[PDB]
């Protein structure tokens, strides 16, 4: 009849019948209506032993029911089918729910099978499975649902797959479709956060919280695992740049990708609830505070987390930040710069150096701030400095990681090479070598892998711009932290925050200037400028550097810019010295000749122009009474780069040219600090750059203990190219600016020493001391003597018409001889580089004028120079008669003559320090032959 076309029905959606003999592969049960297809069920799903997947099963069927309705609904006989098709949808759904719910209520299989067979077709259960869901939450048990699928998607991503990597194009693709189609379901984001597992076992390892923790697996998902660059790189090594460049823009592609789909999954989650974003940054803490050696000079890593990993997670949080620091900058309120004010909740700072405190203080400084509350976790600020965190652990982990392939590739394919010369006879020693031999192969295969891969990352402009747009985000909030009254970049900040020290000739600021560094600022861990250096001074590298031409890179020049001007911010000189180091990069010429990329901003960024040159010179003076075990060529590697941003912004932006000489007119004290240190270091810079050049050498010669011999040739070549360096950049600096100031030269402070320090260069440059060094390939170590003797000669001559100097060159004793400008000019009649002839006219005027004065001199003494120099009075220059040692300076002076002197300034007359006619010690000792002279003769 009609109550048949519903019994037909159902006998082709379930595939079963009761008549032994059917005409159709249905199963036929042994042991009423549509009130029977719920016994139908349980039965095919509890006693039909042919069924070994119930639950593709009871998809098959969901597919089918809704196909019967596709059809159904197309006659106009569509009535008793709606009564059935709903019982079977009620059902289908229903068990599908027991199905991912109780372990093996089921015959055959468990969620292991009925979750493999989803992650295979997964657009396949799609239907069903959403229909699953809106079940478990409408009827209550959902977590119970979770608790299923994801421990298991958990189990399945480690044990019924090889490897869980972007090699498995299809499996983690859908992997993370059952993510998604899952969590876009609100109700169930909420709750996400409570699935066993999703925590780490308080006992696991750092390597596998990315592998029994429920968002391991895909939050792995990333070209710069060992096994996808092999895979892709490792292919062929040998290939071209475009052939190579090509699965680059492929590897870059699928990436950006899985981040975005990785963000989708996450946002969902800290979109669920206050409770589970919570849960969110409890994690991902965790996560970090555990894998601190990443960073390590040496890392555990097989105890560490993987690149892949951190790195994602970095590129996450560097999303969740975006939002508060674009550049309107109006939700930078919602970041709490007190955050560091009370215990920790998350971040474990404990062992954290911090910018300009210490321990004692820290903890001090919490019990200050007891009245305040301590559990109240704002997220975005927990995201904020997170996102901090990672960039230091994470990503710099990574990216130093990759910094020290090169060194390390070089030295295996060495190491093989010994080992592949080695002649083994015995077989078994022949095998032992062998796979000696095999072992290094494969971790050189790996390397060279996974260096292209990671190249490929840093090179991939899109990813790498997220991060440094974060970075110059975060320096305009740190600026806002420190300005006294927090409102930048709103109302500009004013530097210095602390008086200059005038009086800066004191006992070491150290103490002074931790004292009185911003109250919140020192508190604050030193990573928050470390990361983003590193990460800085790193991807500049990279012909695709965000940093190039970005937009912000203002608001990371002037943070700079303000810690190398007001030396409380941060201690740490090693850390500014790589923040000078920086802004060299933005100074260097391109290779257009055309000003540094940062350049522009020098110029024109109020903050910064008011600031830089200030900041430099100080920072010039200020590294020298530093260094820390050894941490010796600091101060002058940060002496290099401070060279060549102050050579070129005098070039290239009048601007400044303008202050230097403002500063040397109207602040005198402060430009003699600064080029009195460049002028010490050049006594001896040429000269060990010299001597660690004339053992680069011993030692190139024992080689017609290695290890340790070859570690030392490439200590002393790297001190020998840092010293000629900073000498011949040095230099240029005495040329260029005696050109324009030659006065603040010739001050009585500097002109001695700087006649003495240019004559004992002079004398090196001009015979053996440089003559007889015979170094490999003098360019390499920034080893150009005759480009250095001539920034030399020429500072000769931009002082040259100067009365002071011309007369300190001609009685400096220990290294001046006219002929040594003559083999001066003869030795730049070499390479044509010498502006002569009118140049070598020039200096042998000088030359002259100097012989001249010098026998001046040394007539102008002989004939009416009777009376001792020592016994004669340095002021009054007449015979002293009461000789006394002034304590201050050390100084003999009569006793007549302080007494009258004093009458009107209790200070010394030399060197300006009080003192009174008492604390004068006489000298009789002097007075002594001061008679038997006065007598004798």
């Amino acid at each position: 009849g009609s109550e048949f076309r519903s019994m037909t029905a159902i006998e082709d959606i379930l595939q079963i019948t009761t008549d032994p003999s059917d005409t159709r592969g249905y199963s036929l049960l042994k042991s009423l209506g549509v009130d029977f297809i719920d016994t139908l069920l349980l039965y095919q799903l509890t006693e039909n032993e042919k069924l070994d997947k119930p639950f593709e099963y009871l998809n098959d069927c969901f597919r089918r029911n809704q196909q019967q309705k596709r059809i159904t609904k197309n006659k106009p006989n569509a009535e008793s089918l709606h009564s059935t098709f709903q019982e079977i949808d009620r059902l289908v759904i229903g068990y599908g729910v027991v199905a991912l719910q109780i372990e093996n209520f089921c015959m055959n299989g468990a969620f292991i099978n009925y979750i493999t067979g989803i992650v295979s077709n997964v657009n396949s259960y799609t239907d069903f499975l959403s229909q699953i869901i809106q079940r478990a939450i409408l009827e209550g048990t959902a977590l119970d649902l979770l608790n299923a699928v994801f421990p298991t998607l958990l189990e399945y991503c480690n044990k019924h797959v090889s490897h869980f990597d972007l090699n498995e194009s299809v499996i983690y693709n859908n992997v993370l479709t059952i993510f998604e189609l899952f969590v876009t379901f609100k109700p169930i984001a909420e709750i996400f956060t409570k699935i066993d597992g999703f925590f780490a076992d308080y006992s696991c390892k750092p390597q596998d919280f990315e592998r029994k923790t429920i968002l391991g697996p895909i939050l792995s998902l990333s070209p710069i695992e060992a096994a996808v660059a092999i895979r892709n790189y490792g292919d062929n090594l040998l290939r071209s740049k475009q052939q190579t460049a090509m699965i680059h823009e492929s590897l870059q592609a699928e990436h950006k990708v899985v981040i975005d789909r990785l963000f989708f999954i996450v946002d969902k989650l800290v979109r669920g609830s206050l409770n589970s974003r919570t849960d969110m940054i409890s994690y991902f803490a965790h996560i970090a505070n555990k894998n601190h050696l990443r960073r390590a000079d040496h890392p555990p890593f097989k105890e560490l987390s993987s690149n892949g990993f951190m790195s994602n997670i970095t590129l996450l949080l560097v999303r969740f930040s975006q939002p508060f620091l674009d550049i309107s900058y109006k939700k930078i309120d919602k970041i709490d710069a007190n955050y560091f004010n009370n215990p920790s909740l998350f971040i474990d700072l404990s062992g954290e150096t911090r910018l300009n405190s210490d321990f004692k203080e820290a903890d001090a400084f919490y019990d200050k701030n007891r009245k305040t509350a301590d559990s109240k976790p704002n997220f975005i600020s927990d995201c904020f400095f997170l996102t901090l965190t990672y960039l230091h652990y994470g990503l710099g982990g990574t990216l130093s990681f990759e910094e020290k392939m090169g060194s390390e590739i070089k030295a295996l394919k060495e190491e093989i090479e010994k080992v592949k010369k080695i002649a083994a006879n015995h077989d078994v020693f022949a095998r032992f070598i062998t796979a000696q031999l095999s072992k290094m192969e494969k971790a050189l295969k790996t390397t060279e892998s996974l260096r292209f891969a990671l190249q490929g990352f840093f090179a991939h402009r899109s990813l790498q711009l997220e991060v440094f747009d974060f970075i110059c985000g975060a320096s305009t909030f740190l600026i806002r932290v420190v300005d006294p009254e927090h409102e930048f970049p709103f109302k500009q900040i004013k530097l210095p925050l602390i008086p200059d020290q005038i009086g800066v000739e004191n006992v070491d600021n150290a103490d002074f200037l931790r004292a009185h560094a911003p109250v919140p600022f020192k508190y604050y861990p030193e990573f928050v400028v470390e990361g983003p250096v590193n990460y800085s001074l790193y991807i500049s590298k990279y012909q695709t550097s965000p940093i190039f031409r970005n937009p912000r890179l203002g608001s990371f020049v002037e943070f700079t810019t303000m810690v190398l001007r007001c030396p409380e911010l941060v201690s740490n000189p090693h850390l500014k010295g790589k923040l000078v180091q920086l802004l060299s990069v933005g100074a260097m010429p391109l290779t257009d000749n055309s000003p540094g990329f940062m350049m522009d901003i020098f110029e024109h960024d109020e903050l910064v122009n008011k600031n830089l040159l200030y900041a430099l010179l100080d920072f010039y003076v200020i590294v020298e009474k530093t260094g820390s075990s050894s941490q010796f060529y600091d101060k002058f590697n940060s002496r290099y780069s401070i060279s060549i941003i102050l050579e070129e912004l005098y070039y290239k932006i009048p601007s400044y040219k303008n202050q230097l000489i403002w500063q040397s007119q109207n602040n005198a004290d402060f430009f003699v600090r600064f080029v009195a240190r460049m002028l010490n270091d050049l006594t001896f810079l040429l000269d060990e750059g010299l001597s660690n050049l004339a053992e680069v050498h011993n030692i190139q010669n024992e080689l017609d203990e290695d290890k340790e011999l070859q570690t030392r040739l490439a200590s002393a070549s790297r001190q020998a190219k840092s010293s000629c360096g900073l000498a011949d950049k040095s230099m240029k600096l005495f040329e260029i600016y005696s050109k324009d100031i030659p006065a603040a030269f010739v001050t009585p402070e500097i002109v001695y020493r700087l006649a003495s320090m240019l004559n004992y260069n002079l004398e090196s440059l001009v015979g053996p001391k440089c003559g007889e060094l015979k170094v490999k390939d003098p360019q390499s170590y920034s080893f150009n003597p005759k480009d250095l003797l001539k920034a030399l000669t020429t500072v000769y001559i931009n002082l040259s018409e100067q009365s002071e100097f011309i007369s300190a060159v001609a009685k400096d004793e220990r290294s001046f001889n006219r002929n040594l400008f003559v083999r001066a000019v003869d030795i730049l009649g070499r390479k044509t580089g010498l502006a002569s002839p009118e140049f070598i006219e020039k200096l042998l005027n000088f030359a002259n004028k100097a012989e001249e004065q010098r026998k001046a001199d040394e007539e102008e003494d002989l004939e009416y120079g009777d009376v001792p120099d020592e016994f004669l009075d340095p002021l009054m220059y007449t015979i002293m008669k009461d000789p006394v040692i002034l304590p201050a300076s050390k100084m003999n002076i009569d006793r007549s003559t302080i007494k009258a002197h004093l009458l009107s300034d209790s200070t010394d007359p030399f060197n300006r320090m009080p003192l009174k006619l008492e604390d004068v010690t006489p000298n009789e000792e002097l007075r002594q032959k001061i008679l038997c002279f006065k007598k004798q003769k």
